[PDB]
């Protein structure tokens, strides 16, 4: 393989097969399916096998403890909570990190069975943050690149971390690093000046392009800002069959025909914000400010990671919110909130975004998501309304859709009642600038940025 | 006046909540001492009014009464708070009544004092006027000894209940409970034998006195029930309320008040493992809740409605589809004819509390299926399980057994439940609320 | 084959290096089955442990393996998260588990297997406690030619609460394969009687029944199952020798200049459980320096808890607030180097047990609920010179041998602080007569007269 | 007057008795020197009113200091150590008493008077009292940390407190880095014209009005010099005998407050004793806490996880009549607790967050027989100043541990070379230097 990626996730899923939860499969899959090559990661299950599905994937055996101690423990109880701002507090345990440690290490030597010579190693995301420092060493002649999926965190918060320079060295291994925002990247060159001691660029970098460096001894590493975005144009137009239009009318039918659909679609994840939407909705209700008869709330939630006690803590204090809504403004035969806890099919969920009047993103701290680009992208018709949080990478290219604090539950709350209360002259031309955005700026345009860019340090 | 009623509350409410209201009114339409349920009321009245502070609804409603004694004498499904603060708010709540009953009351008059919250009643009225002829009757289960010796203050509280003529409870096995605290824990000389329903009453000497102690289990006024239930009106909207949701198979129904006695937990999780195990279809079977709010200023109330609310949550989430939940849950009272409505579209009837001194949601049910169709299922935890003994009935703790009993009444024969019905109807209709009145009223009346 | 078989699910040593075995049914049967000849069979304390027996001295031991999932839901799950909360007035919310009660069906069969290897033909078989109810009925099923006697050492419910057991039938069954079946208590006894004629439908004597005499019957087809009510107790004349020592006597001054010399002690000994009241003792000290009425520079308390059971939640839960308790009081009221409660979380030896019995001034036993409790005996016992004070909790089976104890419901905190500044402020002659009218019971109603009625109650059933 | 000092706090709480936390213990002697105004609260509800005292009803109580100061502003601006409340009822109270502070301020303000408002209780009162009275000069010094911006940003209020602090004419931190973190946010929240380039420590300033980073310590000299006294001396040997003579101690100092890290030197100190690396029986640990904002529930909830850890320490290893942890929880008095610092072998400073914490300067200037240990917390403005301290990264359990064995068996040779350095910079570097430096900028 001259050409190779390295992610936790595999595109498909075993239980037979499914579709990978998440963005960067949203993002990756139709990218690389087009791209013949290879790809290593983790059938997510434990104890599996390690012989290869033709692309060509590549599956990594992880034991009970691999996935109890690497994924769900330093992967997403202690790296997770933290790179969003500690949201949840996190946990710092040796035995987690010596385990994280040793399936980078396995992931790195996957990667070198796969690795032809000079080739193109491509790695992602906060899971394999040790893998381009491992895979240099054992491969000095790769040209590796590593994209961070999610934020990078204030300095004074990834400090905490017990293993703040093992970190910092691991990603320094690789030939470019890149984030979504130009925020994520300077907070990094900051961390490597101030930790490893290396120069630094001084400069701000820019969107795909003014690109910093750092200078690590008789090597130069350089690091950037690429926001990612969705397959635009397939979406777009997938939108469009006579079949997915016919089924957004039968789904407010079967709602009882109300005035006003409100949507929400997400992994059941404490940063998504599910319950400050509820909230908001609730005390709205209660101020008699919308109609309970004739408006209505869709809550679609994938199951995430239900093993860390955090998920099941945030699962149990939702779910108690759509009966206390239900019970106190919902009438028998017709709730206010629909609540549904399993992930719909593709052409079902593209029906929901074109049904929908108001897209309710609120995530409390976000890479990037697109769940709020794939609603826009199909509402080619320009009607709908996206409220959208300013502490998601999105709100950066999506400056038309109404953008809220999050942490200002009355500004969520008036500006609820505005998109529902918009002129249609207001949405369409907000949906119009919208739109012409995120069909410029693809996976397409985002992926060329970074490969060039790596290209480049050759 | 030469009739007095006592009781916490007026039968309205500034209609009342309980299993005490939906039963003496229709009684006493054919004075009353009881509290608005409002804090610093005025003062005029035939009925008269008991003005509680601020402090005496916190100290001895929500304090004493339904956080010392009611999880108390329902087996201690919640612990019990023994706080002496509250205990002397009791005390002095309990003297306003009885010196309001005295001037209410007549030289010679009868008095009925009613329930867990006046139990010193008795006793300090009979101080204050002894040619009154009182009587008591207690509404919810009275708790075995080994419990009911935990309380601080347990002497006076049985001192207070027999000051009265006639000691009632629903249950032979609480009328035998309270002679053995009379002859124990006060030293009286008792009756030893058994004592019957409504017949072979006990007495306890207090002095120069005798007090008659009894089982008189109460009832509703089942006629009338059943009238309202053939209407028109009731049966059009019982077939419409079936169309709103879609036209369910079966129909499931729960009624009560959000309480930790009424084992609205345990329903859930039964139909929830029944829809995981393909036991049931989540197509065309469904299940209404429906919840009247209840003493939320107390926070054990409040921690049983917030694990309730997570439990519909969280099975229309793996279950439900968009438009179309499998539980659909109601938090408010609802009328009373909209309620008959859903007795009659209810195939089953879900009654599964864990301790109930005697339920009449399950009777209220009973009378209102003329058509003979429907099944409950019943918590032998009840003391109506005593005489509706043809329905399903279930230890609310046994989980599996529940799960089954669910499943064979929603598959019953209709021969079967038709038979069952039958039953259950001819002693529902023979045993009324006016049945339950004059015997206790009659042994009352037997002390001059 | 012996022709003497006691059978518990503890066996008098626990595996961690031996260690003796937690309980007072271990403190009480111990010293008796070193006298006399027998077999034990028990579980040694650990699981997947081999079936070879023990050289304990002249006693010997048969060890009853138990696996992993044994130890999880046969012990920690439904003897002591369904059986023991549910036995002890629902202090606790009991969890019924249809697959801790297969497994505990499945270990009784065990137990029972192990005794018919070891009884010969004839033999006399004792069961003891909750863990081994359905052991009786499998035994006589197994073995018709075995005398059976079973003994619970926890109370019996109220029968409005063991309906509750979805296999309260198959319990009450299982004690009924007995030829005996004893109690502490005649309350205990008149309950198991009601429940065979309520449940089962048998026909049983319906009097009152007394103190080891006064026996209930239960008639089962042709076989007719005795029973009674026996208190247990203690060794006690082997105890009050053993306080009469110089060394125990030394070691009980030397404890209190390791206090500082305080002018009272009070002392708790218990297993960590939460029917022990550690808590409400606690609470109502810590009132009473609040209030100023007991003194903080010259009273200290002194807590020794064994901890016990810790892998169930509802162990771990009053292990924590019990500590935060301990660390509010010190740093309310203590000075550095100085506490006003010192807390022990380990098992003390028995010499220096007897010590601390020896030099405490008020000895609190506040369980909200037990079913007889031997710590208060063991105390009276060792206070030959008749000093000290017995605070004793109403709701435990000891008050009805213990009256002239100083008695409170542990439910009443305004009175319990009222018994504890009396019982620290008694004079000399009203704690003799107390202690001299408590030493009177204890050793005239020791362990072996305990015993000895029961057995041969049991040797009365041939 | 022409110095108004206004703070939430004044120097003696209600029967006067000495104020709690450090803004007092530097500033109390500070200004008992140069007499002047002082505009504060009692710490009593309803007050009748040289001092100024505001009066706050208990609605101002709950809402303005419980709330939206020690419930919003202080966990936020600890890096989220717990989870701000962002309540707009709190807000409106907190508007309004800022509101009484700032005319309070200006009755007991003449013309051109110079005035020095204290610390996050009162940010709003720089921009409501020059709009009240152009003619005075305005100085803020915050003596907490100002945070990130990204956690800044969560505040629906962000704008307004940006606003209500530009009111003054210099604006004061203990380090460049909050210096910093509030240069970037006036230019990006509310648009203005802001320096660029790196602050440094009482020089190379910003500007927007004066941006500068002071680093607040304590009155050296004067404890050094009560810390000799025979008196204390001799207390500290009595100290000694009254815990069995142990062969080392160790301090903790500090209010009851979750920033503080006293369960993070509980949970060293356990697994230390369960893995056999410290011995039972000669090593013994106290710990005195202040009570601290007890009607807070995320107080309540801290002060129950710590008095369960000491309760459980003492079960596992101490004896009857001998604990490991003596802990006491009420205010210790001023000869007594320097007394505690002269006697402790080791010193434990572990906060999760600090904005400067002069109990190990404290420490620090008592030892002057140069014996004794300082084991520091990296996030403390403190270990700026205290680089020879034994530093650690509190979150890092397995290294706080290795460093509580060697300072426990340092050299007599390596301890002393660290206090030797330590009091060099605390004896040169104190509270009347710090003071100084800020009203020189002012003045300017
Ligand atoms: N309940 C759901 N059902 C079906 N698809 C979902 C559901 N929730 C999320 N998705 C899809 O998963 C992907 C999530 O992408 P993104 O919004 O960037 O957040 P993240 O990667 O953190 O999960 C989207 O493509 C989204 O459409
Ligand atoms: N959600 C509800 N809506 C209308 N009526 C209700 C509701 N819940 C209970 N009721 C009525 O209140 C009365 C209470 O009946 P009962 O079984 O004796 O219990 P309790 O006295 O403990 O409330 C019944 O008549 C019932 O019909
Ligand atoms: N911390 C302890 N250290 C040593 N022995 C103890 C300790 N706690 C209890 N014991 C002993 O264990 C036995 C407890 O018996 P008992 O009071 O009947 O209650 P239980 O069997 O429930 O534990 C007594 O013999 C007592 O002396
Ligand atoms: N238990 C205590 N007894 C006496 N003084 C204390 C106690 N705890 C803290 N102090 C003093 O309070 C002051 C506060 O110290 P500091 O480190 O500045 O933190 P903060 O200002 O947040 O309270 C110090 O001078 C310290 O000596
Ligand atoms: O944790 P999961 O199940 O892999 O899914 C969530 C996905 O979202 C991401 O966290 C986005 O960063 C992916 O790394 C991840 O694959
Ligand atoms: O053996 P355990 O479970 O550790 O507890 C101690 C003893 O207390 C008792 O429950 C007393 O009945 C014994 O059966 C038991 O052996
Ligand atoms: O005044 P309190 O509520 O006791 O807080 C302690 C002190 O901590 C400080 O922040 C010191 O940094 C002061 O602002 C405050 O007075």
């Amino acid at each position: 393989s001259d050409f190779v990626v390295v992610a936790n996730r595999l595109p498909i899923d075993l239980e037979s097969w499914k579709r990978s939860p998440g963005g960067l499969v949203t993002a990756l899959e139709p990218l690389l399916r087009r791209r013949r090559g290879a790809w290593i990661g983790w059938p997510g299950i434990p104890d599996s096998d390690e012989d290869p599905i033709v692309l060509v994937l590549y599956p990594v055996r992880l034991s009970a403890d691999d996935v109890a101690q690497y994924y769900e423990g330093f992967s997403n109880a202690t790296l997770w909570p933290l790179y969003h701002d500690v949201i949840v507090k996190p946990i710092y345990n040796r035995q987690w990190w010596e385990r994280y440690v040793e399936v980078n290490r396995r992931f790195a030597e996957a990667t070198s069975r796969a690795a032809a010579r000079g080739a193109t190693v491509w790695v992602q995301d906060y899971q394999l943050q040790l893998v381009p420092k491992m895979l240099r060493e054992l491969r000095p002649d790769l040209t590796i690149g590593f994209f961070l999926h999610i934020p990078f965190p204030p300095v004074e918060l990834f400090m905490q971390l017990p293993w703040r320079t093992e970190i910092t060295d691991g990603l320094l291994g690789a030939d470019l690093v890149g984030f979504h925002l130009p925020g994520g990247a300077q907070n990094f060159l900051f961390l490597a000046r101030r930790l490893v001691g290396a120069n630094t660029s001084r400069a701000s970098v820019g969107v795909r392009s003014k690109f910093g460096e750092v200078q690590i001894g008789s090597r130069t590493v350089k690091v950037g800002a690429f926001p990612i975005s969705i397959d635009s144009a397939d979406l777009d137009r997938q939108a469009r069959q006579r079949s997915i239009r016919q089924r957004a009318r039968q789904i407010r039918a079967e709602l009882g025909n109300p005035r006003r659909i409100l949507l929400g679609v997400d992994r059941l994840d404490y940063t998504k914000g599910i319950d400050v939407r509820l909230q908001a909705f609730a005390e709205l209700l209660a101020e008699g400010r919308v109609n309970r008869e004739d408006t209505v709330f869709v809550q679609l939630a994938t199951p995430s990671r239900e093993r860390v006690e955090a998920y099941r803590l945030l699962r149990d204090d939702i779910e108690r919110q759509v009966g206390h809504i239900n019970g106190e403004y919902g009438e028998v035969g017709h709730p206010v909130v629909h609540y549904l806890h399993r992930p719909v099919p593709r052409e079902e969920l593209i029906a929901f975004f074109v049904a929908a009047d108001v897209m309710l993103v609120t995530p409390l701290r976000d890479g990037m998501n697109l769940v709020a680009k794939e609603y826009v992208a199909c509402r080619s018709d320009l009607g709908g309304a996206l409220v959208l949080s300013e502490f998601t990478g999105a709100a950066a290219e999506l400056g038309q859709a109404y953008l809220v604090n999050p942490h200002n539950l009355d500004h969520v709350k008036d500006t609820m009642v505005a998109a529902l209360n918009q002129t249609p002259e207001e949405g369409r031309r907000r949906m119009r600038a919208l739109r012409r955005q995120v069909l410029a700026h693809d996976v397409d345009l985002w992926a060329r940025s970074f490969l060039d860019a790596l290209a480049s340090t050759r």
